[PDB]
């Protein structure tokens, strides 16, 4: 239990740090430290997107309704919505590069893609997480983050 302290402050490190995007998909989103991080993310000008379980959505307790009321678009899938990890991405090449062109910048902050994942759980906790900036990966995430984002 020691190692998702730490992990979770690795995460909320990562997201502090995001420069234009999050896109997340988890099965219940609990954490406070997590959610207090896409708060400062939001008010940073981050664009955050959330995929989410219907039910879990809203379960006690759930960091969904709070995030949402801020502004967080968050999208579930119907029904359930069954994964085999929980992903995070973080200023990922393609999601940035269509912020891109939504903005029309004429000039772009240098950053990078992060990957977090770690295994669902289905009853705060980050267990098997690991961080990785690979495109390889990161590609990978985004693709199937917009498949179940048009869903
Ligand atoms: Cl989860």
């Amino acid at each position: 239990m020691e190692l998702s302290l730490r992990n979770v402050a690795k995460i909320v490190e990562q997201i502090d740090r995001a420069v234009y995007s999050i896109d997340l998909a988890i099965y219940t989103f609990t954490s406070l430290f997590l959610a207090d991080s896409i708060k400062r993310a939001l008010q940073r000008g981050v664009i955050i997107r959330i995929i989410s379980d219907g039910e879990m959505v809203y379960s006690k307790g759930s960091q969904i309704s709070m995030l949402a009321q801020l502004g967080v678009p968050v999208r579930v899938p119907i029904t359930t919505n069954l994964m085999h990890n929980k992903f995070c991405i973080i200023d990922g090449f393609e999601r940035v590069e269509e912020i891109r062109l939504l903005r029309k910048l004429k000039f772009m902050r240098p950053c990078y893609s992060i990957v977090i994942s770690g295994s669902v759980n289905w009853t705060g906790n980050w267990e098997n997480c690991i961080i990785t900036a690979d495109d390889k990966l990161t590609a990978t995430f985004q693709a199937e983050f917009q498949r179940m984002w048009r869903a």
